[PDB]
């Protein structure tokens, strides 16, 4: 039963056969994950990864289920069902690749357009390949698991459903709501991540989760069982929500901070075509086809930024000189802001097209200089929706140009007028 | 004028000439060097770099200085001072190498034993190298500073003098060498930093606080030398300082199994010194070893050295690669005991190499080759703090808390490590080391 | 079982009994004194009373002795001896009067020198009167204590012995007796409240940690005695508390106009006396200074009795009403000097009456412009490491003034240069320490 | 220049002028008034007086000022401006009644239901009685005020006009939105009260006010100027906010609370018609009549609740026996919650009606006991309105009846139904 020191939960105790999941290269591999990707760039102090991370969802996953056991017996919660939330717990982020949400959140769409990628399907994925790599599976059975009905079980918390469930039965229903809770949002993931992004940010946080979680209780709501909370405690959940909305304004959103990540992509995009990754037997991936491969995908980390920064081959120039641009602080300018009404969603598969779209938009008034649509940058910031336009060009003539083709692009797609 | 959040400092604000050495490859280098090197294997809460700990000393040394100059004028404090404490601050640490105190520690010992080597020497080499490659000796003089003396100054608070030894300053403002590298109590601001920086990632609870000695230190006569003294009701925080170091120390630092895996990674990185290339000045390739001869080469040499081995294909480097991987599934060295030179002076940096053949010289014979001996140290204090009362501002006037030498086997079968515990023994008496319990 | 938030010590848990204790017309009464007196009149945020001091120090001598009894079960720490260490913390202060330390200081003594009072004393005459009059002992017994012996065990806690001088608790328990009120090295739980909590209000920074002091105590053996004792790396934790205690005395407890203001409404207080009439029991009637002769008289005795003076209607009341009008406008007395007795017999209670005569009765000759009567003096008598047994881990179960100030009346600048006379030249006769 | 030391703001330095007024019965009747009045039998560290506050929103008021007039000086703030905005923080609340809001909010109402009254009408009384009464109109002159022009100007900014306001011309408009604002409510009143509540009731503050002043600038808006925050300061808002949610939810609004200050209300109401006030000229006065008479009202403070706990008069046994209901913790027992629907408000004028409004509601099925209108104490919570029910018999089957009568008479009124 190891024990292990958290700056957040404080001790934290782990069951050997989570121990045993833990120390195998695909998990390892979250040492060199940085939580909250280019935000580093903005906060020094958040220098932790998704590694320590998924300890802590997986180590409340367990505090949740077995305090739920204790004060409601008749839910009949196994030993073998707190095992499978705490590895559902533990290996939900498995799939994260560079940067975490920059890599499936933007370069991935802009890479390949064609795949339908997220990185829950690829959590799942690299959870197959761990098991199956490190002869897990024995283990399993050791402690009293089932395989079979399990793994699945482990995956279904993880992306959904494959009674849509065949992992555990409707009358368990109640434990999908641990791990990853889809119609409300309240998991154990955010309480975790929320209260960790805090205290290396310097933000403060409201929400006390443990009392959130003795209070925590099973109830019947239309004939399908939830996870509730007892109602004075609703001071508790407007504070999470504070602290929620906090993170986001403060961190999340920062303008400087997503410029970067989008910066950092831009690299990657000229790097693709010339770094390799060796995935199973010897085939070479590149950064954008290593999620096809997961012997390639556990070699795929953050290191992929240094890789391309400390590389003399002369291929790879233009993609070095954007992250020194990074290094010497001459980033990307920031052009503008706006929003989609009314209910029109910008789809990720869209994504590559945008820069094309704002560049060919006609301004006039038109002015001294055309801007090609390699000058711009669209980001799409996803909780509403928001999309921000950044110019590479830092000519105060060509930055009034791209300020002009964007605020007449809102236009001629009816979005929010840049104020 | 930026300002930086910080977790243990909140706000920090930057002087334009700051963020101009700061926005360098030399200096954001520190982003990708590990604060606790191995120790990221025990605590996984201490993910930080050496960046946001120089920006905090960079910080303290500006609250200190200014500090005292606001409170007593007649020291003749200029701003000129105060930007070059900060400076000095911001890159006493510039010459760190890949997990820091392992590599001046451990790894250059054991690979070039030739070698004069600290990274302190480093910090002013690559801080040499930054101002020059940047142009920043412009931009001091734009904003006041005179260019040949202070970069003297701040190279002399960083690694000491290169009598009254410093060329940088008169001794009549020799109490601001005391600010960033004060080594004869170990009481400055780099160590204040780090106390708290280390505990807020490692959960250990810090009881100094560093804001209130600044808030009370004062400047006084101390044996005709002008010293940092503390008001006297601040001793009470100095046992608290000394106590949250020794908890430090005892619980992190000092940690077994965070140890023999900064022997792992040490091992390593021997075992792929011959065969890694590092890119330096006019074209010219170095070794991780040799990267310290040319500041070009040892810009790019960073944490990143551990993936590219352990991601590499080379058949070169299987014997550093299988280490890595080993701990990685966490098959470590195991660990057969402790001992103390006790009584007689303690092992010096340039014998490391021979410590490993010793132990194989004193049922189943083992060679030095599966000998691991891991040398740690305190430092490679009450009584030299000067306290001051407030009815004569202008004066000085039981219950506290080393070398340690580890060995490790690479053996881990049971009778391997019987022997090897043996061998351990022996040699412990053989070198009048203290009988390990 | 009641948990009530406080901002010094977060949420207080407390037991039914207490509850019981708590929810009494002798114990509410302590919502209606004020903590610092007179202090409030030169810190506004120091309006706090005795009522949520009391709750606290009830709070801390629990917290202290269930941590003690869980780390150490050799002790023998039962449920009873938890609960009695408990109502002791909460009854400690029942006994003051109004404005605290100002009634048993210096306004009794001046108008009863012949009376023998500490407000330690009322605490045990109020607490028996307490749990009397709303029928505690039955509520007692429910809980498991035995009143006889327990009771004696919580009086002993408060005022001390009514050789081992104790009959509440046997030797073995000893450490028990320092937890609340803590005889000669004067670190009890009650300080503890108090520092942080007159820190808090008044905006002074406590270093104390009290909550790291209570997580590492123990019982050692000391001199054939059971202590309590505290580990080696919390000697830098005293120093903080020693500095706080001396910051707090120095920059409030020893303010001067704090203290000018407490001797004017003493002032009050006494031309008040004569004509205040306050129901006892059995319709027998008390005077402010004599309320402390009967206790269900002393109950309506608090603060108000300020108001009620101010307010007044009443022409026998006019000298009183117009002192304390005098503390609403801000024409306060103003301070003369301050002196000491070193090396000097100190000044006793018995002697605060005849001070101000003999003020007045010096000779300050250089004769000047004006003398003045002792009506026209107040003089202020104001009172105040080795005592602390450190442990180390390794070997866990063994050890290791008088202020005088004068005032007056008249204002200022004649008067008061005429008063510094008097009392410098009161200093010399009385070989006092002469004033700066 | 007075040094005050204060838990909340430090040290305030107060210019002679504030101390001359200060230093008088009429204010120093504010030593008297708890400010969370009947709240502190809940929160005992809720000790403070409307003293403190009025100090610290003097103070505030002028750091507000001076701040504004310093960084932008074409505004043509006087010195005579700040000490006017300084007097008119310090007075703001000088018509306080015996438990704060619990006098102008529910008792005058049930006692005088057919009068004017409102605490900030008195705090202009009282205000232009303290002047009278302590020869403060020379002091005005001589540091600089014009008496006429000024105290005009100082009534406004507490109660508001007598372009509506005779005080200052519009171009300093902004001036009235210091001290109290109601157009946001967003005032410097708000922030002292908000900051000094949290640190007496151990409530945790979000709010920084001392980043809020300077970045505070006066700008045009749509006619008129009025005070505005810098873009950055949005984040900061947003936890005042939250600071007074917080506060709402677990103080303000607190069950046990309301119960008691409702009891306090009744022992008043049961003591108005015995107790003499004395006022001006010997003339005297009730309880519920001394807001008549400044000269009584200044001696009408919280000594009023005890000076009915310690009487011994028998027409006070009635009033004491409630007060001592308080002592032994024998409160009014809770009967049931219920909110108006339409933006219909029940008003302070109707307080009166609305026990005898329950009592003769036809709930039933009919029931044990038949309940008088004495029986029922209705409480009207505003912010939305909460309208509270509460029974004064004790026994299960008048609770029970209580609650029926309760019910139907939402019902037939039309209010939401009681969970
Ligand atoms: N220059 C610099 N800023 C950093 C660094 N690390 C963290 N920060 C902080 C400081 C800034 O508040 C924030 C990014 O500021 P930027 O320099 O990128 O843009 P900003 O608009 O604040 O300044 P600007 O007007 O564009 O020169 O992140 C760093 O390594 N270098
Ligand atoms: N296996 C493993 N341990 C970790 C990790 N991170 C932090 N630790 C902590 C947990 C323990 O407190 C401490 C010891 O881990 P070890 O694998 O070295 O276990 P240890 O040698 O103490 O016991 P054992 O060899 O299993 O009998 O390091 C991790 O990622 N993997
Ligand atoms: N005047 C006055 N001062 C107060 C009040 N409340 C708290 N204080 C503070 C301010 C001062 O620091 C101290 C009282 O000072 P005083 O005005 O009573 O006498 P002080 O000797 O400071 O000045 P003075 O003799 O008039 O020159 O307590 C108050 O209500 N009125
Ligand atoms: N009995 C009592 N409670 C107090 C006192 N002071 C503060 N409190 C706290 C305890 C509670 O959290 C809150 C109100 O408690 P109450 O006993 O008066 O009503 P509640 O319905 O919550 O408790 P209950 O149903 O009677 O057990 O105020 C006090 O002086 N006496
Ligand atoms: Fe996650
Ligand atoms: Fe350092
Ligand atoms: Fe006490
Ligand atoms: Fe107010």
């Amino acid at each position: 039963m190891k024990v292990i020191n958290d700056p957040i939960h404080g001790h934290i105790e782990l069951h050997p056969l989570l121990v045993r999941i833990i120390d195998t290269p695909q998990f390892q591999r979250l040492r060199y994950i940085k939580q909250l990707g280019g935000g580093y760039y903005v906060f020094p102090g958040a220098s932790h990864n998704a590694f320590e991370h998924s300890l802590g969802v997986g180590y409340l996953a367990g505090c949740l289920v077995h305090a739920l056991g204790e004060k409601q017996p008749e839910l009949q919660i196994s030993e073998r069902d707190v095992l499978c939330v705490q590895i559902a717990g533990l290996c939900h982020d498995l799939g994260h690749g560079p940067f975490s949400h920059m890599f499936d959140g933007r370069f991935i769409p802009l890479a390949r357009p064609e795949v339908k990628w997220t990185h829950e399907q690829g959590s799942v994925m690299m959870f197959e390949h761990l098991i199956n790599s490190n002869g897990i599976k024995p283990v399993m059975e050791q402690y009293g698991l089932i395989p079979e009905e399990d793994i699945c079980f482990i995956k279904e918390q993880i992306v959904g459903p494959l009674w849509p469930y065949k992992g555990r039965p409707e009358n368990k229903s109640f434990l999908y709501e641990i791990v990853s809770n889809k119609r409300n949002g309240i998991d154990v993931d955010k309480w975790d991540y929320f209260a960790r992004d805090c205290h290396h940010l310097g933000i403060q946080n409201n929400f006390d989760y443990k009392r959130f979680i003795k209070f925590a209780r099973v109830c019947e709501v239309d004939n399908e069982l939830r996870i509730c909370a007892r109602d004075k405690e609703v001071g508790n959940l407007y504070d999470m929500f504070h602290t929620r909305n906090s993170l986001h304004r403060r961190a999340y959103q920062h303008k400087v901070g997503n410029i970067i990540d989008t910066m950092i992509t831009d690299a990657f995009l000229k790097a693709d075509d010339y770094i390799e990754i060796t995935g199973a037997g010897g085939k070479k991936y590149r950064i954008s086809t290593a999620i096809d491969d997961m012997e390639a995908y556990t070699k795929l980390t953050d290191n992929i930024f240094l890789e391309i920064l400390y590389s003399t081959d002369p291929k790879l120039k233009d993609a070095r000189e954007i992250l020194k641009q990074i290094e010497y602080r001459n980033l990307f300018k920031y052009v503008g802001e706006t929003q989609p009404t009314g209910q029109i969603k910008i789809k990720r598969e869209d994504y590559e097209s945008l820069p094309k779209e704002v560049a060919s938009a006609k301004p006039k008034v038109l002015l001294d200089v055309k801007l090609k649509a390699e000058d711009f940058i669209v980001d799409v910031i996803n909780m509403e929706q928001l999309i921000r336009v950044y110019c590479k060009k830092v000519d105060r003539k060509s930055l009034y140009a791209a300020r002009q083709y964007f605020v007449q692009w809102c236009a001629d797609r009816n979005f929010t007028k840049p104020q």
